[PDB]
């Protein structure tokens, strides 16, 4: 579990999303795991705009938090589950690290802020859903 709150907008997987989300709605998208509600109250997390290919990002199966190397945003195969059936994920982002259900939501961060959350993992690897190109987060 986990979320990124930027100004009026709580940034969260769309696969874990609550009713409050979808009465909320913004945007989602299904391709990106990805679904923004409003908010509120504001919200204090820095957006990254750039191109990091390294960061820390939060496991929350070992409370703990690990550097990673990552892969840029790009089109990756995600097998079936109960909340997708197999397709490819857009905008999505792997690293060598360690990941299982219940780590979505886990932020991905850089020294420029938030770069994304967990959205898949397995085998070694971790997902991270990109959140740097949706400018109008910030604006
Ligand atoms: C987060 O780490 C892990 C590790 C192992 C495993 C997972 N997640 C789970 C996972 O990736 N997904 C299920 C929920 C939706 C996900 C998506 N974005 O499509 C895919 C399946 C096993
Ligand atoms: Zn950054």
């Amino acid at each position: 579990s986990g979320a990124i709150y930027v100004g009026n907008y709580r940034v969260v997987n769309r696969h874990l999303a609550t009713h409050n989300d979808w009465a909320n709605l913004v945007w989602e998208d299904s391709s990106r795991d990805l679904l923004v509600s409003s908010t509120t109250a504001q919200g204090c997390d820095t957006i990254a705009r750039c191109d990091c290919q390294t960061g820390v990002y939060y496991c929350s199966s070992r409370r703990k938090h690990y550097p990673v190397s990552f892969s840029k945003p790009s089109l990756i195969f995600v097998e079936a589950s109960e909340y997708y059936p197999a397709r490819y994920q857009s905008h999505l982002m792997l690293a060598v690290g360690h990941s299982e259900p219940g780590d979505c939501g886990g932020i991905l961060r850089c020294q420029h802020g938030v770069v994304g959350i967990v959205s898949t993992g397995g085998n070694g690897l971790v997902g991270f859903a990109d959140v740097r190109d949706l400018l109008w987060l910030d604006e």
